[PDB]
């Protein structure tokens, strides 16, 4: 029925070169607002459909008609991280394989386990700030960062990374990162050379953290069985799994306390009622897990910054057979369609007129909140199985955060959002009082 | 640990007789001015807690602490409600079956297929202020209470109570109201209980009525819900017994705090007259057609701040109960045990000084204009949690499309200088209030 628009060509290139430049989730933003809900985007090779309302993403999260399908830059994360959970497909064996012996350790019961691993991250974070000298200031994202590869590092396979002990990332971070600058910038296009001995590097830890080889990810890794096939997982697997969690496990939830943080300083009243309930409730010098649950309101902070700057932007599925998304454009078994959730969160039908206002109370009940309308996690049996834990450590990280600092935004900083795979807002730095409560 | 103060007792009575007034929640407030934050309020066999400040009460909304209680209230109307919606405990599996069934049809977007019928009644008021002579007035609470029985009745079950077109209300209301009148009766204190069967059966016959006719006629509203929809959990769908009480909740809920929102609305327009220019001079910028849309009622940004502001000072449904999970510290200086019983006291609580500043009493809707300035639960005409009120989109939508309608087609005059007098039943009206409207003949 209805014809889709399409945003400008280059000759044989077709869209393409949209993509060659440094805030590519941006432009597609962008383009969206042009076009509107949604538009084709080809290349050589390609086609695909970018969606952007409410009304076709519910439809496209229909897990009967369409399933998980692996983006191009999924597909360069899969040269290193294998048939891990994020890089498989649904139907290889190896995806539900590892899916049941990992989903036990990831429950809302599981983090009571991973609780004090990540206060001890947390308060080696805390610490640099109250021992920073007067007028230094903080880089927030590089914090950030710091923070949450040492917490799955330590939760996850009992391995510290020590970030906080360094001025130059860990030597896995570069080459992971290097790997991850090669893998997007291959999708915007000696090289190669370097590609393989980053892998080298990474699969040499990962060799490393599982050579001695508690209450963390490797164990259920090393011990658990599929109660389906009965198998555990086997060693290449296991391999893959490692690099996929240090990957997915850490880049995305900095992202979030960043632009929580940078959210919070934009908007004082915000801070405020996030600080008073901080100061309410982590009435203890390290923070329960029960404490942390009882954080709402930081929680309903971290919901907003998702719903403006989800860190992982986009997801791409397929058609399982062939089906009319909206009663007006007709797919055929196989067409490819991304979810762009920048757009989907700013979706003014679902949200009001003011969706670019950072206004937390948005999510106060959430069962005001529409399906499918806020999807940072992803979608179905293949959303993000590290949900849990990354509010978990977020909210309890924002909460000390809040407790023992004043923050003040002392550049007035411009937000810039760099892109990689994920986001971040560059940059991003702050002065911090401390209150001069002890640990 | 501090110890509580307790209001005057009276032997073996203890603090009972102080509920036998016919204003209960305004005795209870000056109580609460009197004694403060916090006091203990005992009967024979009952013990709980007021709470009035938002100090205390955004702990009792910690629903890790603290689950909705059914008050001595909820209690009597649970006898003709059963375990409806708004009667029920967290606890009962009907509760959750039913709140999953029914939360789609109350979404923000679910307002779209209600909203036709929001109008259907919205212009039967208009038209019935049309039609008035000169020097004729408006009873201000009855009129409201028409609207929205029939708004509920039609968009809810699409049955008509044409209460526009009657004096007298339907059947169904008289007994509603005695059996709710007989259920605060109880509170404060026979042949009472003979007229209590009665009524119940009256309100059973319209309610076996409704599902016959439905049965005999697939329509957008309630009723098709109740009676298709299925829980994602169980994958059951609700069995009739419940699905009776959900249509008598909601025959209930659904009307009697919405009419008094909108009187009080009115009556504090009336008596702030740079506040009805302001409401008015929106309603005229924005319905600029002679059917209100559902999108143009979503852009009365300023009505809904008047309709908040009158929840703030009068909300309709004065309070709600809760009791502790578990033993706690309330305020780190109140311990209570397992199973203690709190009440909290939402016009007392919408009075905080601390956090509404020194003008708590003057009616400013512009205290709410960023919500994000309002402290946590200091706002609570809803209920909280997962047991606030389902309706609330639907309340705030109908008063809305309402008070807007009627500030572009009329203006207002309080030509008796109306002495505010609050009648009390389970909920707040304010009782006399009468207006006269001059049309601006504006047609429809
Ligand atoms: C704020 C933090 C996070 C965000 C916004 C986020 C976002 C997402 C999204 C959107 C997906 C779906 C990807 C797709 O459909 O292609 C996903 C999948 C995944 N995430 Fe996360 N994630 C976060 C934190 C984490 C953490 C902390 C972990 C590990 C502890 C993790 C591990 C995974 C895994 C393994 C998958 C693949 C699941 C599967 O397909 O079976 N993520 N994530
Ligand atoms: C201005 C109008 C209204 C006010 C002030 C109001 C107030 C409240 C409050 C405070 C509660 C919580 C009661 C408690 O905790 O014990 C509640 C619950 C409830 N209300 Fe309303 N309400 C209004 C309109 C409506 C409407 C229009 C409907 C139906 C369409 C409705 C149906 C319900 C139901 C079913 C519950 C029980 C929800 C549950 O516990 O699952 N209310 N209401
Ligand atoms: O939009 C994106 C960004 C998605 C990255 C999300 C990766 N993530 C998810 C969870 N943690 C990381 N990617 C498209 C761009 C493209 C379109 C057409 C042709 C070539 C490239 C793609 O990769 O296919
Ligand atoms: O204060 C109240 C007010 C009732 C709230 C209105 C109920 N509602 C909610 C939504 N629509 C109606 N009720 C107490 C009074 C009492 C205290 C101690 C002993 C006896 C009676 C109670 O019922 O327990």
């Amino acid at each position: 029925i209805k014809e889709m628009p399409q945003p400008k060509t280059f000759g044989e290139l077709k869209n393409l070169p949209l993509l060659n430049t440094d805030k590519p989730v941006q432009a597609l933003m962008k383009i969206a607002d042009e076009l509107g809900e949604i538009f084709k985007f080809e290349a050589p090779g390609r086609v695909t459909r970018y969606l952007s309302s409410q009304r076709l993403i519910k439809e496209a999260c229909d897990e009967s008609r369409f399933d998980k399908n692996l983006s191009q830059a999924l597909k360069f994360v899969r040269d290193f991280a294998g048939d891990g959970l994020k890089t498989s497909w649904t139907h290889e064996k190896n995806w539900k394989k590892a899916h049941n012996i990992l989903l036990p350790s990831f429950s809302q019961q599981a983090m009571k386990g991973y609780h004090a691993m990540m206060v001890d991250i947390a308060v080696q974070l805390v610490q640099k700030w109250e021992r920073l000298n007067a007028d230094e200031h903080i880089e927030v994202p590089e914090d950030m960062t710091r923070l949450t590869l040492d917490t799955i590092g330590l939760c996850g396979f009992n391995y510290r990374f020590n970030s906080f002990y360094r001025d130059q990332p860990h030597p896995f971070i570069t080459s992971m990162v290097r790997a991850l600058d090669e893998a997007m910038n291959k999708l915007q296009r000696e090289n190669k050379r370097q590609f393989q001995e980053d892998i080298k590097v990474m699969n040499d830890l990962v060799d490393k953290i599982i050579a001695d080889r508690s209450d963390d990810l490797l164990t259920h890794m090393l011990n658990g069985k599929d109660p389906e096939t009965g198998e555990p997982l086997d060693d290449e697997n296991i391999r893959y799994q490692i690099i996929t969690f240090l990957i997915a496990g850490h880049e995305t939830t900095s992202g979030l306390l960043s632009f929580a943080l940078y959210f919070l300083v934009k908007n004082p009243h915000v801070l405020q009622k996030a600080a008073e309930e901080a100061a309410r409730v982590l009435v203890d010098p390290v923070p329960s897990y029960k404490q942390v649950k009882q954080l709402k309101y930081v929680g309903m902070v971290l919901n907003e910054a998702l719903r403006l700057w989800p860190t992982a932007p986009a997801f791409s599925l397929y058609a399982k057979e062939d089906t009319v998304l909206g009663g007006e454009y007709p797919l055929e078994k196989g067409d490819e369609l991304m979810v762009l959730i920048p757009q989907l969160h700013r979706d003014k039908t679902i949200w009001g007129d003011d969706v670019e206002e950072f206004r937390p109370e948005r999510f106060e009940n959430p069962s005001a909140i529409p399906q499918h309308a806020f999807k940072p996690f992803g979608n179905g049996q293949r959303a993000c199985i590290g949900q849990q834990f990354a509010l978990h450590e977020a909210t309890l990280v924002l909460g000390m955060m809040l407790k023992h600092f004043d923050f003040e935004d002392h550049t007035n900083y411009e937000l810039d959002i760099k892109e990689t795979l994920t986001l971040k807002p560059e940059g991003f730095v702050v002065k911090a009082k401390s209150k001069k409560i002890p640990l």
